[PDB]
């Protein structure tokens, strides 16, 4: 039972600068002695200086190949990352990752389909970060991931992100609590049949059912592990403040958590991203407290914790 | 797919003023953008001026039958309303009534039933406005409309609405959301056996089997055109704080959206009335734009919009 | 159909001092009033002077047992209820008592038992209340009844506590809502094999299902009298904000309110507490006035009050 925590503090997949302290935060507010306390043998793993890299991402405005933003810099970071959490697999270990925006899960799925190829995606989110360069409208490469994981516009993608394997399929990515899909999105995830289930599902079937669904979809042969990159703004920014892009109509902190321990309960979990926390996106002290401990609740019910006897 | 958005910027069947403000703070979040982006081919179709008919209601205060505050008002009005809903509807055009207080759905009801007499109707509230002009205790018109469509208390209705057609029957209305209901509506409701889903059912059975319910209540041959009069405050305040009469306990803002999805995927909508969005009865420029942006949404999810491809 | 609305307005089994206002706070909304409009012939019953008890808990602070604090006090005034409810019932009446902090059900709780043997027990709570006097860590009081009506480490507790009689067993006590329980409490409720649906329950099969197996789980005959004590910290915060011990994630208004029509509807309640309101643990009137209108709304629903026709 050993754990590597991935700190990924990183921000140059979007707009807002912050969310590269996310990993800072949880950690004071607990979260390796919370995985300890969980039985967990961790140990901290950083891939880079959080703050040389905002130096190289305030100023270098000239690192862009379209409307993609800081393509170069995204590439350079997710690399490090993917490198890391592949060894961290290697090593048998499993790699919880702390965001930083969601352009690091480029490196983070990267890594672990490096070692489970097999590998099943739960990707947790309001948004479907599938949006391809030559697509993309806003050029924020954290809604960019998994286009270029999957191998889409392959033409236009540059030579700073030939070094991503690929080895993600499409029928082995399953969303949940999708609601503010771009019509680029749209149309791909259709095109591709890609399992997304929206909140329109959750309001339909109530969570439950929905975590069930999202499973069997990236698991045929039910025994395929799993992996989860978790957007903390898929819940609702009534309870998730502190984000870069929030969008009504989200899960309620019960649901957020809930989905977690049905994902614990399942038992193949191999690794997990918890991203998108911006401290320095909140009003109040509660705004940043809510929102980060509300990142270590998914990494404490992810793994393991329940609110009754174990 | 032609569509004609009815201006209804009346007050006079309730206390506060405001709620005539509804139509213009509407179309300026976009409504008829939205209609367009949706693909109808839409157009408006003012029935009065607002500010003229504020100046009426204003000033005379000798406007009464018994508690009954401002029928000749009401009457001239809803009449209006009922002429030009009805011609829309001749026209082979859909019409979207926003208010505006919910006592225009005398108007707006009254018009679709006598293009489609065998229309459904579905009422989302928090109340069932079926209290008579002789039960009822406020005397606020808003709160009587149904009484006066389905011909309850014949005897003690004024000459000012001789001009309302008779042509809706109990088994034709079905209630959503219900949980502030007067003991005279409750004897009512009972009396006539009229379907009504209070939040009990929600909490219940859960807002898609509610759905359902009271689709199936209002159509039998299950081919029937239907109809819904979507009152804001059917939504839980802490959603739609710019109303005039709210309640707790109301259907959460992904219920009362999700409520619509199910209706334009039933594809038999023929009208639809949005009323009770007051923007003057507000503390913050969110509440009523909270409250504005979700009076336009519940527009585009009746209208066809999915948070997936379409 | 007769009544009695025990008053106890208690401190002792727990730090914040407010709570013992309560019962004052509800019927001044109206409580009594509210039992008589749903045909409750109701009078009070005062079991002991709330100030004068403050004042004694206020300054003896040498009233403790290891970590226990304030042992024979609430020793005391929970024996005061015990005999206070047992007449009630006797008598033939409906007590319904208010609280005060938790540790009244103590006395409430022996005192039903002791005219209904045979009575299950839902405890609607946040927490277990079940830490034994020994393995109580905070030492408050109000966390342990449960341990003590049960008559769990028999050895450890006190001469002051030998007038409570043994009439509980661990198949007649079922909780909803848990979600705040201790190392110790997750142990006993496991080895007791105590039926608790905790949030957990509640986001996996609805407040519906939950409902119905935790009167299942206490009613094996289905002829059994029921017996509900109602912790108002079990609603979120968001809805319930003045109390003592808040924990997140907690039932919502419609959760907590349509809890009690169900058990209403099943026809076998005998008794009902309601407890932790300390208005002085607010931050405005809304704070106050929104908390006791839910404990007052919370008896009207389990009293029988509907959203529709009775
Ligand atoms: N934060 C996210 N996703 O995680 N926002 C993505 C927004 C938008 N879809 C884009 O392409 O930039
Ligand atoms: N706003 C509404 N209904 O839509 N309130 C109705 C209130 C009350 N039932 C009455 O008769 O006036
Ligand atoms: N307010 C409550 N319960 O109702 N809190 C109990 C807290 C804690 N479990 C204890 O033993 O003190
Ligand atoms: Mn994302
Ligand atoms: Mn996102
Ligand atoms: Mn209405
Ligand atoms: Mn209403
Ligand atoms: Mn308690
Ligand atoms: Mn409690």
């Amino acid at each position: 039972k050993k754990m590597s925590i991935v700190l990924a503090p990183f921000s140059g997949g979007q707009p807002h600068s912050g969310v590269e302290l996310g990993p800072d935060y949880l950690l004071k507010q607990g979260l390796q002695q919370d995985m300890e306390k969980l039985g967990w043998d961790t140990r901290l793993e950083r891939v880079f200086d959080g703050k040389v890299v905002e130096a190289r991402k305030a100023s270098d405005n000239g690192d862009r190949i379209g409307r993609v933003k800081r393509p170069r810099l995204t590439a350079e970071c997710t690399e490090k990352i993917y490198k890391c959490v592949r060894r961290v697999a290697e090593q048998g270990r499993f790699p919880l990752t702390i965001g930083g925006d969601h352009s690091i899960a480029l490196g983070t799925v990267a890594g672990v389909l490096s070692v489970h190829p097999d590998a099943g995606v739960i990707w947790v989110d309001a948004h479907a970060d599938i949006n391809t360069m030559s697509g993309t409208v806003s050029g924020n490469l954290h809604g960019c991931p998994l286009s270029i994981l999957l191998g889409l516009d392959r033409e236009n993608i540059p030579e700073c992100f030939s070094w991503v394997p690929q080895v993600l399929k499409p029928n082995k990515i399953a969303y949940i609590g999708l609601r503010a899909v771009d019509d680029e999105e749209k149309k791909i995830l259709h095109d591709l049949n890609i399992a997304a289930f929206s909140m329109h599902h959750v309001d339909r079937y109530g969570i439950d059912k929905v975590v069930s669904m999202a499973i069997e979809a990236v698991s045929p042969k039910g025994t395929e592990p799993v992996m989860v990159s978790y957007d903390v703004d898929t819940i609702d920014p009534l309870y998730v403040p502190a984000t870069g892009t929030p969008v009504r109509g989200g899960l309620s902190f019960r649901e957020a958590l809930f989905l977690c321990e049905r994902i614990a309960e399942c038992g193949r979990l191999v690794a997990l991203d918890v991203v998108e926390c911006n401290p320095l996106l909140a009003a109040t002290e509660s705004h940043v407290n809510d929102t980060i401990s509300v990142g270590c609740a998914i990494a404490r019910c992810m793994m393991g914790e329940t609110l009754l006897y174990t």
